[PDB]
């Protein structure tokens, strides 16, 4: 008995980023992963390679291994479903802990080495691959959503600007003018990437869904 797919991200005829992953849900949680897997069929001009990842029990990713080249085609088959979408510019974005430093490169052209506050020493920035997972210009940063009460000393309810989602457990690169004379000195948020509100628009304003960012 094989589940149907629900759908598959990213839509057909997007434009994404070159860290984008093909996502492909499904209407019932899948028992035989391996049938599933078989069943997804992933084209690109330069054969890129990638891994399967299981992130809910209907869901399931493929993550190009070193990215999709830029401006390319993917074809993507799965049951009775076919589509494509193409990659945009190779926007990377380079988080430095120890630099305290997020540094934007277009197609191996470095754009702008913006300072940077990361997370403090016991609310570290995980270190990783990662994607822009959405543009939010306006978001509320509830630190409930993060399993910490309001009332606790590491609490906090905040709204913020210009928000890119690094991580699905909730790291954003986003505008904290609270820390700015940290940004580039010292590592002071609960995990987030600070950036000032300049640097902060500026890179919202340039940011696709899909662009790496890697924090090192």
């Amino acid at each position: 008995p094989i589940p149907g797919v629900a759908s598959v991200s990213p839509a057909n005829g997007a434009v994404v980023g070159v860290a984008h992953p093909v996502v492909v849900t499904f209407t019932t949680p899948v028992t035989d992963r391996r049938a599933v897997e078989r069943s997804i069929r992933i084209s690109t001009p330069h054969n890129t390679t990638g891994h399967f990842e299981w992130v809910a029990s209907n869901v399931v990713r493929w993550v190009p291994h070193r990215y999709w080249p830029p401006h390319t085609r993917v074809s993507v088959g799965v049951q009775e479903l076919t589509e494509g979408f193409e990659t945009g510019d190779a926007l990377i974005g380079v988080a430095s802990i120890s630099a305290h430093t997020f540094t934007v490169s277009r197609n191996g052209e470095v754009l702008r080495t913006m300072p940077a506050s990361l997370g403090k020493p016991s609310r570290p920035t995980p270190i990783g691959s990662f994607h822009a997972m959405s543009k939010e210009r306006t978001v509320v940063m509830d630190s409930r959503t993060i399993g910490i009460p309001l009332n606790s000393s590491d609490g906090y309810l905040l709204t913020a600007h210009y928000a890119v989602r690094v991580t699905w457990s909730g790291v954003y690169v986003h505008s904290a003018p609270w820390s700015v004379n940290s940004q580039g000195y010292a590592n002071v948020s609960h995990g987030c990437i600070n950036l000032s509100p300049d640097n902060a628009a500026w890179y919202f304003d340039a940011v696709t869904v899909g662009d790496p960012i890697e924090v090192v």
